[PDB]
């Protein structure tokens, strides 16, 4: 559409707050005019009380709600506005626009609003609910800002409320939100959070937000309110949760407007007092001076002053207010010696001089300053240079009454409430710093301070005068007698809030900065006057919209924008793109121009001295000129300030520079325009300069940001470098400190020194020891580096940072900031850096930072780590970090080339059983599996294919099995995944494709060994995961299956470098060497992501150049189209909701049409985020624009759904996917996305290997997830990041994938690495080495020494050490070095086995393993377990001790703690039978010990509580059965039984003592009481009373049944062999026979036990009494079983045993048989 550029110098009200659209002023009743000619003087009288309406009262405070009653003692009656209100405010949620008259009490009124919120969340059971709500209370002036926190404090504090101002931090503000329910702030620094993207981290429990001076509008800062209202409106829109707004207004023209910009209803909260509902009815007389000259004209103000004071004797009080604290004093003076007169008036004052409160005021002489003079007489001045003790003093001695005539600035009219009868204001002539000169006082101070006159108790009418120049009379007139029209100030703001609102990601484009200022003020306002906007009735006639005037507007602000480079614009389309630049002017709220500014000076050789030149061209300061009549004092300043101003003269640049120099300095100023000036500059400083800090922090000019970040911190801290950093400390004496630097030596010293020697040192020997203190104060922190090279390019990083300092709540607060700067050799670039919190209750823990550095070969010799402080000046650290030692890895071989070859049909493979599989799917294989065809399908060798997730590479693995079945259709191929997830997938696709079509035999390897190596006999396909396939071929050589497979498949091998790889390595070593062991070779195949060393892999795999194949990323058959997008947030939560928008962005911009998946953290955010997407959607007016079916065709299925919020998603579009929901209901949501009926499925993380689902593009929601246990967040496994960005990929449908990375900033580059380029993997094994170890010394695979070094030259290590040694920690490649280091490593892991009395070591060659080592080795567990187990178990030891035990072990220390899981865990630790002593809640020991107990109990617990507890029960089994061979190798025999006890009691999920009917599913608690109780004797199987006594289900009578026929049948017959032929020690045999009734079909049926278990038994001898276990056997039954037990008898051969026969499943299958032998 046409665009038009509009200039804005025109259309702009450049008078600011003093514009009137004002024509005449009316004034009303009776007024008059008195000419004194020397000055006019108009006189408007009180108005007249309106009678009242039907049914309305003034209303008693017990008459509004009972809750609400408190905050309003001292008030016995509401006030006549406030009775009206009192319905609209508490009873409804109604948005109120209230215009009432100055005075009127509008506090009360917010305040009930505010009750009225709080009221909701009364909580009867306790005080209230404080976490459940925000109210934000918007007030334009400091001084009133810190007014009504006090005010609102001590109302609220009935209510348990907490009540605060919002003081300028980035940190500080963010936690002390969280703690407060009611926020007191300005509209630009609530703009300046709601501007941050993560603004919802502040803002999501804001459910009331009361804007106190909206008719702050008309004022220069009005368009803040303006965008606070838009984006607020706007955001109610988008979240759907509503937001109140309250509006307090003084009585002025618009008003109804500003009631349509907050969207209130006119009929209903529209509530307009005109001046005669004023509580205190007002006399007002207007003032104004003839003409121009001098002095005559202030004599003449002077005069008027005193003339009317004395119309008020002893009789009234009289504030008057100046525009200068030291015209404060001036004036009072000129008064009371004006009071001298002819015959004197100079104390008429207080007549009551017979001493009354005179002595009061007279005793009050113990005071300072000009008080002292004044107070005796009734006298008083208030500014803000005086002391709080003085200021509340007058404050007080004007509030009982003392003081008569009162003298003071506007601060006090807005700070404390203090009315007098009589208000005269002196001039109205003000000097505005900004726009640097004097100007007409501003609208609100005038109706602030008038609105001081008379006292609501205390006054029949109040008083004011406005003394001013005659011509400007009109205009107070207009203003205090409700004829000044509120207008829209927007058009002069607009660029900088267009950019704001660009930022944020609220407008994309010309047409969004259309609608959105449709919500401004100035729509409205333009609409209503289009003439005085400058639009003509012709226009506004043909477009009511007024479409034109704001895309006009809208267009010439994004050209300035564009101009400034704080945003990219093309004219043609009009979209935006927000840059780096833009993005900080936002955030540091500093003008486009001043951006301009720095962008155009700031380079990294910039000095200090031009820094501050550049600060000084900052345009905020554009106004700011050098008077003749200030000279003087500039010059004076220069001298005394340390930077040199370089020889620009006095212009307002120097003028600006020295001024700020002087403020660092502390020195003190005269003149007040000087002065002014000065304060002006420097609240402004802190901002401006932080800015600027940020933009070179982000260029990475070192040497800038240092300087920077200094000049930030020497402004807060009101010192400069020189100085010293104890000044920090406001407590310590300053002449203490002034002795430390007169000294002359270096501050770090002082960190050595005893107190005496310091004290000795400064000569100040008493001072000694809090010196000592403070410089123990002082943060400090102490640094560890470790270096492991990644590639030649690139180095890993551990940096340890260590806390030396003692924190002090008082000092530190709850946090201390650091940056982590990571340069170059010159200290001349930042390389990396990143932002770090050392949190209170986490210090005196180290803390791990880990990320890595890019690194250039002609390697220098070292790079630099300065660890520096956020806040406190001269606190750093810093740390070399050496490469001299370095050795970089090797550098890695050039990629597989993709050669073109035709696309090869299906028709190659030459079988047509096989094309069947395919030929349905497509016609033609892609170029990596047409590359690769003839080496996997038609040779026999080892092969290796590199490639990126998604090109395919499980048919290539498929091409090698299908000529495994052409060779031997009896063959044997075994499939490795990492991944279960992966393992299931795999399983359902070539069970189809092989089993059903092709029909060969194909299994997934369960928990259980003796079923996995039936599967093992069974199988022509076998699928598995590592340790399973561990546990099974670690018996290799007495397992021949093992030995003869065909074909070895491991796939996703680069996950040989992540956690659990060395199981993997370990395995793929062990195959290579079976099949070197061996006649008949084992194939093997391998399938991996691109490797940068691919060579490494493939030959320590067997593969030959020709068979190896690694393709480059790039050469992805879809090509990927990848998106990095950096954050700079360090808090996750305020990352992940500044990320919501650009999610949404991401979905409408690279994939708007086609099907889309967002990964996110976690659970809750799977929700969170689908629900966002929603509503987001809506807010576009585009709904179900990601549903593409109807929402009739999917309710049949939605019936299926338990998720009540899943069904609302899905009927818009979104799915999501979580560990919460059921299976079904994962694969319904699955099923739904790839029909296309839904667009968009949100995934958390865990699920991103077990999902069967594709999308044309994948969005990371960040990268981080918090780990309890370390107190902190981490990164992502790259092989998760890998496996999420191979889901965007679509073949068949799509030309190209595409994904969107959103993650920290300081991430970004990471991303940018290992992402583009071929990934490189390094061995893990070597921290893993014991266990394996043990193993092949109990298989006797390893002998001796000699075996292991053996051992290890056919690991993935071996190859990895030469390469890298470095990251391994060898000193050399060299072979010397290799058999050094693999000798160093043989050495310390057999040792460490030796003395956990796994193995043997005799004459320091041969080992041999031992019993420990064995038990370990055959159950699968860690050494330090069953060393542990050893250690622990004793002949005392029981259930509870066991479950204590076990919960110890090795295998749980993965456990992991979530966000908040303590909480949760302690709240458990409460409910469980057995208490923990003082536990810890982020130990994974205390957390598997308390989901143990409650799986005993059968309690339901949180999703991920209850994915841990299925974790934790998988290898519960093993550990006990573990626990029960050591228990009876020591001859143990009661803990042994409870052992086994426990065993059952875990697997049927009930405790020790408890009904044994527990088993029977669907059986719970108190359902029946019934006989007062056996299965085995409940079933004699009758048919019987099921129906008398039960409730009798239908379903769990075929389950029940289905549970007897299963459920254990045993009877035991045993006979000692040769009864009394045996004597004492000699052999005694007892011969058992289990033989059954109801034979087996199906598994061990345990529902509430995850895996799949076996009925397995104990047949044990022992003595009963002397506790002594005398033989043990386990065994499974099936049919028939032989049992022989023997065991050596004792002398005096009258002897007692037991026979027991225990499960391992089930409870009540316990049989004893006493008897005796010889
Ligand atoms: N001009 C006054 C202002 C202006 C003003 C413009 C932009 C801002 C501002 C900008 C950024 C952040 C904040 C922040 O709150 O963090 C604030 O703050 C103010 O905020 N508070 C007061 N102001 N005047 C005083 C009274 C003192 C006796 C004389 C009469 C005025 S109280």
């Amino acid at each position: 559409a046409p665009r038009q550029v509009l200039d804005l110098e025109d259309l702009v009200f450049t008078q600011g707050s003093h514009f009137m659209a004002n024509k005449r002023c009316q004034l009303p009743d009776g007024s008059f005019r008195r000419q004194r000619k020397g000055y006019e003087e108009v006189h408007v009288p009180a108005l007249k009380p309106k009678p009242f309406g039907s049914e309305e009262q003034l209303l008693p405070v017990e008459k509004l709600p009972k809750y609400a009653q408190a905050g309003f003692e001292g008030f016995k009656t509401l006030n006549r506005i406030q009775s009206k209100l009192y319905r609209a405010a508490l009873e409804t949620d109604e948005n109120l626009l209230l215009c009432a008259p100055t005075g009127a009490g509008k506090t009360n009124v917010a305040l009930m609003c505010m009750l009225r919120e709080i009221g909701k969340h009364i909580n009867m059971d306790g005080t209230i609910n404080v976490d459940d709500f925000k109210i934000i209370y918007i007030a334009p002036m400091r001084s009133l800002v810190q007014e009504m926190v006090g005010s609102f404090g001590k109302r609220l504090a009935t209510y348990g409320i907490t009540v605060a101002e919002l003081t300028g931090d980035h940190q500080l503000c963010k936690e002390e939100i969280s703690a407060t329910q009611i926020i007191v702030c300005t509209p630009e620094k609530w703009d300046i959070i709601t501007r941050k993207g993560g603004e919802r981290t502040y803002t999501q429990l804001v459910r009331l937000i009361i804007l106190d001076e909206i008719h702050l509008l008309h004022d220069d800062r009005g368009p803040v309110l303006e965008a606070l209202v838009a984006r607020a409106i706007r955001n109610i829109e988008m979240t759907q949760e509503d937001v109140r707004l309250i509006g307090l207004s003084a009585t002025l023209p618009n008003y109804e407007d500003v009631a349509t910009f907050l969207r209130v209803d006119p009929a209903k909260g529209l509530f307009y007092f005109d001046n005669s509902f004023r509580p205190v009815p007002l006399e007002q007389t207007y003032v104004g001076i003839t003409e121009k000259k001098a002095i005559k004209r202030f004599q003449i103000m002077n005069e008027i002053v005193y003339e009317k004071i004395m119309e008020h004797a002893g009789k009234n009080q009289v504030l008057v207010f100046v525009h200068s604290r030291k015209e404060t004093g001036k004036t009072a003076r000129a008064i009371r010696d004006m009071c001298l007169e002819k015959d004197t008036l100079g104390l008429f004052l207080r007549e009551g001089s017979a001493s009354t409160e005179v002595l009061r005021t007279e005793a009050e002489q113990c005071k300072n300053l000009e008080l002292k003079d004044l107070l005796p007489y009734g006298f008083a001045i208030h500014h803000a240079g005086m002391t709080r003790v003085d200021r509340t003093l007058v404050e007080d001695l004007f509030a009982d009454k003392h003081i008569q005539v009162l003298v003071s600035t506007a601060t006090l009219a807005w700070g404390v409430n203090l009315p007098a009868h009589t208000v005269i204001i002196k001039g109205t002539q003000v000097y505005s710093p900004e726009k640097g000169r004097w100007t007409e006082l501003g609208a609100l101070d005038i109706l602030q301070m008038l609105g001081r006159a008379g006292r609501p108790q205390y006054d029949t009418k109040g008083e004011g005068i406005l003394i001013t120049s005659h011509g400007e009379l009109q205009y107070y007139l207009s203003l205090l007698n409700q004829q000044l029209p509120i207008e829209s100030q927007m058009v002069s703001k607009l660029p900088d809030m267009l950019n704001a609102e660009i930022v944020l990601g609220n407008v994309q484009n010309a047409k969004d900065a259309v609608n959105w200022l449709g919500y401004a003020y100035l729509y409205i306002r333009m609409l209503r006057s289009p003439t005085l906007y400058g639009i003509s009735h012709d226009d506004l006639k043909g477009d009511p919209l007024l479409d034109q005037r704001r895309l006009d507007l809208v267009h010439t602000a994004a050209l300035m924008l564009d101009k400034n480079n704080l945003v990219k614009y093309d004219k043609k389309t009009g979209n935006f793109q927000v840059t780096e630049l833009g993005r900080i002017a936002s955030h540091y709220y500093i003008t486009n121009d001043t951006v301009q500014t720095y962008n155009q000076l700031l380079k990294p050789t910039l000095s200090e001295i031009e820094l501050f030149r550049v600060f000084s061209l900052s345009s905020e300061f554009k106004n700011i000129t050098v008077r003749e009549e200030e000279k003087l004092e500039l010059q004076k300043l220069l001298e005394r300030v340390p930077i040199p101003v370089k020889e620009s003269i006095e212009e307002p640049s120097a003028k600006i520079n020295v001024l700020l120099q002087a403020f660092i300095s502390q020195l003190k100023l005269e003149g007040f325009a000087l002065m002014a000036d000065m304060v002006y500059v420097t609240q402004s400083a802190g901002r401006l300069m932080r800015a600027i800090f940020e933009i070179v922090l982000n260029r990475g000019w070192a040497q800038l940001t240092d300087k920077t970040l200094n000049l930030c911190k020497m402004i807060d801290k009101r010192m400069w470098q020189s100085m010293c950093p104890l000044r920090q400390f406001r407590k310590l004496p300053e002449e203490v400190v002034k002795k430390i630097e007169k000294k002359n030596f270096p501050f770090e010293r002082l960190y050595d020194l005893n107190h005496n020697e310091i004290g000795e040192l400064i000569r100040m020997p008493k001072m000694g020891k809090t010196i000592h203190k403070y410089v123990h104060l002082f943060p400090k922190l102490e640094l560890s580096v470790h270096l492991q090279p990644i590639t030649r390019s690139t180095l890993k990083v551990e940096l340890t940072i260590t806390p030396d300092f003692q924190w002090d709540e008082k000092v530190h607060g709850s946090s201390e900031a650091f940056w982590i700067l990571v340069e170059d050799v010159d200290s001349e670039v930042i390389l990396h850096h990143e932002y770090f919190l050392l949190k209170a209750k986490y210090a005196q823990d180290e803390h791990l930072i880990t990320f890595f550095v890019p690194v250039f070969e002609p390697l220098p010799p070292q790079y630099f780590i300065r660890v520096v402080s956020d806040r406190w000046l001269s606190c750093e650290t810093q740390l070399p970090v050496s490469f001299r030692h370095l050795i970089l890895p090797e550098k890695y071989p050039p990629p597989t080339e993709l050669l073109d070859l035709q696309p090869l049909p299906v028709s190659a493979l030459r079988n047509s059983a096989f094309e069947s599989l395919y030929q349905d799917k497509f016609p033609f294989f892609n170029p990596i599996q047409t590359q690769v065809f003839n080496t996997v399908y038609n040779s026999d060798d080892n092969v290796f294919v590199g490639a990126p997730t998604g090109s395919g590479k499980t048919i290539c693995a498929e091409f090698a099995i299908l000529r495994m079945l052409l060779q031997s259709s009896e063959g044997r191929c075994v499939y490795i995944t990492p991944m279960e997830a992966l393992a299931e997938q795999v399983y359902m696709d070539w069970y189809e494709k092989f089993q059903d079509r092709l029909n060969k035999k194909v299994v997934l390897l369960t928990g259980e060994t003796s079923t996995d190596l039936k599967l093992l006999g069974k199988g022509n396909i076998i699928i598995s995961t590592p340790e399973k396939w561990d546990i099974l071929s670690r018996r290799w050589k007495q397992r021949k299956n093992v030995q003869n497979i065909n074909l070895f498949v491991v796939d996703e091998v680069h996950l040989i470098g992540g956690e659990n790889g060395p199981v993997l390595e370990v395995i793929c070593s062990r195959m290579r060497y079976i099949s070197s062991q061996i006649e008949r070779p084992i194939r093997i195949v391998a399938l991996s992501s691109s490797l940068s060393n691919a060579k490494d892999v493939a030959h320590w795999l067997g593969c030959s150049a020709t068979s190896t194949f690694n393709f480059h990323p790039n050469v992805r058959p879809v090509p990927l189209e990848l998106h990095i997008q950096g954050f700079n947030i360090s808090h996750t939560q305020t990352r992940l909701l500044s990320m919501a928008k650009p999610v949404y962005h991401a979905i409408t911009k690279h994939s708007p049409k086609k099907p889309v998946i967002v990964f996110v953290p976690s659970r809750k955010q799977t929700r969170l985020t689908a629900i966002d997407i929603l509503t987001t959607c809506a807010a576009d007016i585009q709904r179900q624009r990601f549903l593409h079916c109807t929402e009739k065709d999917l309710i049949p299925y939605l019936e299926k759904l338990s998720d009540s919020t899943l069904k609302e998603t899905l009927l818009n579009g979104v799915g999501y996917l979580h560990e919460g929901l059921s299976p079904m209901e994962r694969r319904l949501v699955e099923q739904l996305f790839s029909s296309g009926a839904i667009q968009v499925v949100v995934a958390s993380r865990s699920l991103c290997w077990g999902m069967n689902v594709a999308a044309h593009l994948v969005i990371i929601m960040d990268t981080q997830y918090y780990n309890g246990k370390i107190h902190a967040y981490v990164d992502y496994p790259i092989y998760d990041v890998l496996q999420m960005v191979g889901h965007a990929n679509r073949p068949l449908q799509d030309d190209e994938g595409r994904c969107v990375i959103m993650c920290q900033g300081s991430k970004k580059d990471f991303f940018k690495k290992f992402l583009y380029e071929p990934l490189p993997v390094e061995s893990h094994l070597d921290h893993c080495m014991h266990d394996h170890f043990n193993a092949e010394i109990v298989t006797k695979t390893i002998e001796n020494k000699q075996d292991a070094v053996d051992y290890l030259t056919w690991t993935f290590l071996y190859r990895r050490m030469t390469q890298n040694p470095n990251y391994y920690n060898l000193q050399g490649i060299s072979h010397r070095h290799l058999s050094d280091h693999l000798s160093e490593l043989v050495e310390q892991t057999l040792s460490d086995l030796e003395q956990s009395k796994c193995i043997s070591i005799e004459d320091e060659m041969d080992v041999a393993p031992l019993n420990l080592g064995m038990i370990a080795a055959y159950y699968y567990i860690n050494y330090t377990t069953i060393e542990l187990f050893s250690m622990s178990l004793n002949a005392k030891t029981k259930v509870r001790g066991l479950i204590e035990i076990i919960s110890n072990a090795a295998e749980y220390e993965n456990i992991p703690i979530r966000h908040h899981e303590d909480n949760l865990l302690r709240q458990l630790a409460q409910k469980v039978p057995h208490k923990l002593n003082n536990p810890k809640f982020n130990d994974p020991h205390v957390k598997t010990n308390l989901l143990l107990q409650a799986h005993l109990s059968r309690m339901q617990l949180s999703a991920e509580l209850q994915s841990d507890t299925e974790e934790i029960l998988s290898k519960a089994i093993r550990l006990i059965q573990a626990c029960v061979d050591v228990l009876s190798s020591n001859g143990w025999l009661s803990p042994a039984l409870a052992a086994m006890e426990l065993a059952q009691m875990v697997t049927q999920a009930m405790w020790s003592k408890d009904s044994y009917l527990k088993q029977l599913p669907h059986f719970t608690s108190e359902h029946i009481k019934r006989c007062t109780e056996s299965v085995f004797d409940i079933m004699e199987m009758e048919d019987e009373e099921r129906n008398a006594l039960l409730q009798l289900t239908d379903s769990q009578i075929a389950d029940v049944a289905r549970f007897c026929n299963r459920y254990p049948n045993i009877e035991l017959s045993y006979e000692v062999v040769d009864k009394d032929s045996i004597r004492s020690g000699g052999p005694v045999v007892v011969l058992v026979q289990l033989e059954r009734e109801e034979e087996v079909t199906g598994p061990v049926i345990a529902p509430l036990f995850p895996q799949k278990r076996e009925e397995g038994w104990w047949v044990v001898i022992g003595d009963a009494k002397s506790n002594s276990l005398i033989s043990i056997k386990r065994l499974t039954l099936q049919q028939k079983a032989k049992v022989k037990l023997d065991f050596v008898a004792p002398a005096t051969g009258a002897h007692n045993y037991t026979l027991y026969f225990m499960s391992d499943a089930y409870m009540g299958c316990d049989q004893e048989y006493k008897f005796s032998v010889d």
